[PDB]
């Protein structure tokens, strides 16, 4: 599925997001407009052989089970399709545990370079929350 702006936003604060670690409901909308698009069914190749998976594009390198990265970890104990779901339940249940691994968003590269010190409020605006 792809989420309506708002959509998103009233789905994320309803799972605990909003404020979570630190960070507002706005952070967390514009890092999944410029890591999916609001897509869930988003994936994405790495050249270490990994996968991003999802609306909030988390990769098989660390958090997810994709039966095909060697050597590397799951962290949130999901297999990665999981992460496709028009549910996002495991994705904010998996993002909750990235963002709390000690780097913060910076995690996600795209939040650390489109959304990071800019008004992330204004990916809230006008919806009724
Ligand atoms: C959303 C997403 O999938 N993002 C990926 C990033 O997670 C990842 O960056 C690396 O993440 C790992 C796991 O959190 C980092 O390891 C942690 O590093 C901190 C210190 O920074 C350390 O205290 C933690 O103990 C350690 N975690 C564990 C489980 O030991 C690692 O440092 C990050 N590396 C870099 C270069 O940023 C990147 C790279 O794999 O991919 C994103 O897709």
């Amino acid at each position: 599925k792809v989420f309506g702006r708002c959509e998103l936003a009233a789905a994320m604060k309803r799972h605990g997001l909003d404020n979570y670690r630190g960070y507002s409901l706005g952070n967390w909308v514009c890092a999944a407009k410029f890591e999916s698009n609001f897509n869930t069914q988003a994936t994405n190749r790495n050249t270490d052989g990994s996968t991003d998976y999802g609306i909030l594009q988390i990769d098989s390198r660390w958090w997810c089970n994709d039966g095909r990265t060697p050597g590397s970890r799951n962290l949130c104990n999901i297999p990665c399709s999981a992460l496709l779901s028009s549910d996002i339940t495991a994705s904010v249940n998996c993002a909750k545990k990235i963002v709390s691994d000690g780097n913060g968003m910076n995690a996600w590269v795209a939040w650390r370079n489109r959304c990071k010190g800019t008004d992330v409020q204004a990916w809230i605006r006008g919806c009724r929350l």
